[PDB]
């Protein structure tokens, strides 16, 4: 059962008394590409589930449990201290996650967090390629119908060479194990979802543009209103994932600008879009919601727009939330 007292296993993380939610930065941070990459050691994905059996994550907040569901979820926020591929803001980016999920009350029952940051309270490990993998395959194993998860990333997004390039996440032991391509973290992340499992992804880049092979997307430009009636669209055939994945990334502008012939960070887009997204308290739908959300990036001089993306086409008009299944817009095929 989930712990629902603080006298039953003890003090549990107060993220927000630690000022996660509030007191650390929420502006833009810079983020240079990281370049282009050798070929990665692609996953055995037995291997990662046969070294994902005996792993377990911990309860790190009290709150309300929800009838006839389970939550899991995995935190990834890395920062490549001390090397060229330095980034500032990855595990704040995790911090305003965690506190923003507490604040509102969300009731994890077991959480994983791997950043490579030191002392930071509820850490679980370090954000190797190996842990990454079997720590994805954790997140999956066991979802069962009614089940929900949650996975939030926060680091380097860059390219590989194959043995065409291929998108991929550098782990903060790259330089020696190599990336995790994208269609590897498709078959770790969504491939093995049943029906009825609904799972929330969360991809913090500032050079991909990636969105993890999902059949279904939509992005919110500069010409969308609030006045307007948004549909997701299909761009891939076929569609390899039975749950319910919506995946949040930012991306570039669609939008043609009547630029012709400021300042902008690329870092931490989708994470102040999903936070934004969650600390907004009037139940607002996905359509509503993102416009909003767009007009805070553009307002805090972030450099992307948000894309949310899915595995099937969810009807806009519905109301946001990361627990429920989605009510498919019957209009895209
Ligand atoms: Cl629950
Ligand atoms: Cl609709
Ligand atoms: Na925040
Ligand atoms: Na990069
Ligand atoms: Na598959
Ligand atoms: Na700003």
């Amino acid at each position: 059962s989930l712990i629902t007292q603080l006298c039953d296993a003890g003090q549990l993380a107060d993220y927000v008394g630690l000022g996660w939610l509030n007191a650390v930065s929420s502006q833009p941070y810079l983020v240079q590409a990281l370049g282009l990459q050798p070929p990665p050691r692609r996953v055995d994905v037995d291997a990662a589930f046969r070294d994902a059996k005996g792993l377990h994550g911990h309860q790190p907040w009290v709150a309300t449990p929800l009838p006839g569901q389970t939550v899991r979820a995995l935190f990834i926020g890395i920062n490549y201290y001390g090397t060229s591929a330095a980034l500032s803001g990855c595990c704040n980016d995790v911090k305003q996650m965690l506190a923003t999920l507490q604040k509102r009350g969300l009731p994890i029952n077991e959480a994983v967090i791997l950043v490579d940051e030191d002392n930071f309270p509820g850490r679980t490990d370090q954000p190797t390629r190996d842990n990454i993998v079997r720590y994805m395959a954790w997140l999956v194993k066991d979802a069962k119908p009614g089940d929900v998860l949650f996975f939030h990333y926060s680091g380097h997004g860059t390219q590989c060479k194959s043995r065409k390039y291929d998108q991929c996440i550098a782990p903060v032991d790259f330089q020696k194990s190599g990336c995790i391509v994208d269609d590897d973290i498709h078959k770790l992340l969504f491939s093995r979802l049943p029906e009825k499992v609904r799972l929330t992804a969360v991809f913090d880049c500032g050079h991909s543009g990636s969105i993890m092979d999902l059949p279904f997307t939509y992005v919110c430009s500069g010409g969308e209103q609030a006045s307007g009636t948004p549909h997701m669209k299909r761009i891939r055939e076929g569609n390899d994932v039975l749950g319910d994945v919506m995946m949040i990334s930012g991306c570039a502008d669609e939008q043609t600008s009547a630029d012709v012939k400021g300042s902008t960070g690329a870092g931490g887009a989708a994470t102040q879009c999903i936070t934004c997204m969650l600390m907004n308290n009037q139940s607002l739908s996905y359509g509503k919601l993102l416009i909003e959300t767009r007009d805070m990036l553009k307002r805090k001089r972030f450099k992307q727009v948000p894309q949310l993306s899915a595995s099937k086409a969810i009807d806009l008009d519905q109301t946001f939330s990361l627990t429920e299944m989605f009510s498919v817009d019957r209009s895209i095929q």
